[PDB]
């Protein structure tokens, strides 16, 4: 398994932007990882 649409978590803030949160690793994000589609 790699890159096999997972991995990541969505969150919605207070702007009202949806990001991401790699759990393995613990790094979030504002640009989806072309994986979370």
């Amino acid at each position: 398994g790699a890159t096999a649409v997972s991995e990541w978590t969505e969150y919605k803030t207070a702007d009202g932007k949806t990001y991401y949160y790699n759990n393995r690793t613990l790094e979030s994000t504002w640009e989806k990882p072309q994986e979370l589609k």
